[PDB]
């Protein structure tokens, strides 16, 4: 049995938990999905191989700088997230999450994930961000940040529409494998 530890990080409310929830619910046979993910085993199949993905969610620990890192030992792949409706969450990628992850998880592959891609085209999130003189993150910006931080790859998804969720985990699994 091949088991890979996956830790997901990113700012508060950037969609980390909902991303795990949508993925866990896509499993078959259908299982009951809890609200917390700490060493939560998800069985996935990518390229014909059965893989056990142990999920670790740092949601609720974004401000526990000394406690949060205890979850990093022996991580096989990192899902570093930001929200497309929040350029502030993207700016924290190089300023907070990358230095931390690279320190505690050296040479561990990182998948830069842009959550809430369904909000990019939302008129309400466009107005709220305009008040702060901001606008949704463009695909190009995400791809550039991925290159800058040396991520294995960049993926966009939406936990709400489920678009791109499957692909995020397939890429994370391949990275953990290779
Ligand atoms: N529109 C939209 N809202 C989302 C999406 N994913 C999460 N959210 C919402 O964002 C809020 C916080 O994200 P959540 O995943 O619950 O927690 P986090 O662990 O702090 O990222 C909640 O109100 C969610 O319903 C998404 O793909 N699209």
């Amino acid at each position: 049995a091949i088991r890979k530890k996956l830790v997901i990080v990113g700012d508060v409310a950037c969609g980390k938990t909902c991303l795990l929830i949508v993925f866990s619910k896509d499993q078959f046979p259908a299982v009951y999905v809890p609200t917390v993910f700490e060493n939560y085993v998800a069985d996935i199949e990518v390229d014909g191989k059965q893989v056990e993905l142990a999920l670790w969610d740092t949601a609720g620990q974004e401000d526990y700088d000394r406690a949060r890192p205890l979850s990093y030992p022996d991580t096989d792949v990192i899902l570093m997230c930001f929200s497309i409706d929040s350029p502030d969450s993207l700016e924290n990628i190089p300023e907070k999450w990358t230095p931390e992850v690279k320190h505690f998880c050296p040479n561990v592959p990182i998948i830069l994930v842009g959550n809430k891609k369904d909000l990019r085209n939302d008129e309400h999130t466009a107005r709220e961000l305009a008040k702060m003189k901001q606008e949704p993150v463009k695909p190009a910006e995400g791809r550039d940040m991925a290159n800058r931080i040396g991520a294995f790859g960049y993926m966009e998804c939406s936990a709400k529409t489920k678009d791109g969720v499957r692909e995020v985990f397939e890429m994370a699994t391949r990275a953990a494998l290779q």
